[PDB]
């Protein structure tokens, strides 16, 4: 019983957090095998950010211009390359704490844990959603760049690159930004919408936990007026297991959310929560371990 | 910027989680040095009204199976301290962090590593309610999961029971609120809001640009309003702990108290504060300074 915003256990990722330094600029890096991944803007001076030509800036930098420290020890860099917006620094030492891992590019609406890090050291962990406009609503201070988001074998899906004038943007671990954003300090995020299939998953969580007072082409007409993402049959199939668990059909739950949108606590929140996936609900409500 | 409910990184606690089985009952234990800690109800079949001493008598060391991953630890001693079982094993946990056992005060927050069969499931941040319950996420099998703060790991909580939807447990010496480890109906006090935490969170909001609620008063005047709305009384100690936030924001603590009184008397009008449509009280002033 109970429902909470739950993050994955962060131990396997803490053992991969190193501190990358280049000139004055120091940020966080991800040490897996004999390679360290970090935002390529580590090579940028303060004046460089306004309009960096990365290839030119990187060419002016050599292997020894990169200080990689794992806790107390300093690793030796024997190679460097740029993959899209991430820097790959080959080191002479495989990380002995490298977990089984994969790199994954998630889709809008999916969630993950962020281990927020400063100077290579963990600060805290929290759960996040990739918004439909490909930002995330996190808690990121200057210095947190390079922290990663992940699901758990660890599937890394996000590296933090920038704080916008109060949401945040970043890349997958191949360095491609999520969204239209570029790693340059110029003003840059379109209309965000609410993740409908996620709100429906959370209403099922509510019913599972005893909170039931609120109990398709038609539904999308309503949701569109309220800046809710349209609900597709793929989304209905995803909610199938929750429906079979609760004995409440999917279109029945949508009918419930319609009235909620027009008329205005559920699981102790006064707003409709859209940062729980259907997999999140099943995971938390059936106690999946790792 | 931004402001999330944030847990502590959990790797040090992950390394201490094991599985403890006694007869049929399996739950989680906490393995530090050569001792495994778990709820004493691991020995109950019973449980409507268990005589714990008499149930313990019927148990020997080999009736306790303790697994740490795939490794089976050998139990060479066992004792009951208050409501927790302490199992002496033949191996000290190599991954033992620097640690303390602490009893936190109502209103302090901690991180809970939820666990099943000795394996981590997830981490989330919690507050000890003024009525000494916690509003957690615990299924059957989660008993023995622990709550902790980090500076050195300070263990403050071990989970024992779900009341007929909130949660109750003990410190790591096994002292529970008024609750006992028996399946009888049990009443928590009326719960109240943690005023000093609400204020800390309003400061957090101002640091992050949410100012719309800024509108003075006296400690005694505010307290009269706090009582009517089931808010914990505010003390000069509380005002003192908010000092650093006041200096950062340049908003006097009693000025923030008046804005909150206004929020308490007028409601929120459908507006939000840090993405919440209610007043959040599970952040301490320390939590706010740490995050910010
Ligand atoms: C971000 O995590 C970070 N930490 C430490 C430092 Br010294 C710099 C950091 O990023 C600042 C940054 C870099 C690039 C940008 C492009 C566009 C807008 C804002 C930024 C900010
Ligand atoms: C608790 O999470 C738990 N996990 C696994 C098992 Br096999 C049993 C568990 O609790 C049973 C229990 C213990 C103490 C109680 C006290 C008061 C009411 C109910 C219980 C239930």
């Amino acid at each position: 019983s109970g429902f909470r915003k739950m993050a994955f256990p962060s131990g396997k990722v803490e053992g991969c957090m190193v501190q990358v330094t280049c000139g004055t600029t120091t940020l966080n890096g991800l040490w897996l095998d004999d390679v360290v991944y970090c935002p390529r803007h580590v090579i940028c001076t303060s004046e460089d950010m306004l309009n960096p030509n990365y290839e030119d800036l990187l060419i002016r930098k050599s292997n020894h211009n990169f200080l990689v420290q794992a806790g107390n020890v300093q690793l030796r860099v024997i190679g460097h390359s740029m993959q899209n917006c991430v820097l790959k620094l080959k080191v002479d030492t495989a990380n002995p704490k490298t977990p089984k891992y994969k790199f994954v590019r998630i889709q809008p609406g999916q969630t993950f844990s962020v281990l927020a890090c400063y100077n290579g050291s963990p600060s805290g962990v929290y759960q996040c959603a990739m918004r439909p406009n490909f930002t995330i609503k996190g808690s990121f201070l200057n210095g947190s760049c390079g922290s990663v988001g992940f699901n758990i074998c660890v599937s890394f899906c996000y590296m933090h690159h920038m704080e916008l004038p109060g949401v945040h943007a970043g890349t997958d671990l191949e360095g491609n930004f999520y969204g239209p954003f570029v790693d340059r300090q110029t003003a840059q995020a379109g209309t965000d919408t609410t993740i409908t299939v996620n709100v429906l998953a959370w209403l099922y969580a509510a019913v599972i936990n005893g909170d039931r007072w609120f109990l398709l082409n038609d539904f999308n007409l309503v949701a569109m007026k309220y800046n809710y993402e349209p609900l597709t049959q793929d989304h209905v199939d995803i909610l199938g297991p929750l429906s079979a668990q609760t004995g409440i059909a999917v279109l029945d739950m949508c009918a419930s959310l319609k009235e909620l949108l027009q008329n205005g606590t559920i699981l102790g929140s006064a707003l409709l929560e859209d940062e729980f996936t259907p997999f999140d609900v099943v995971r938390q409500c059936s106690g999946v371990t790792f």
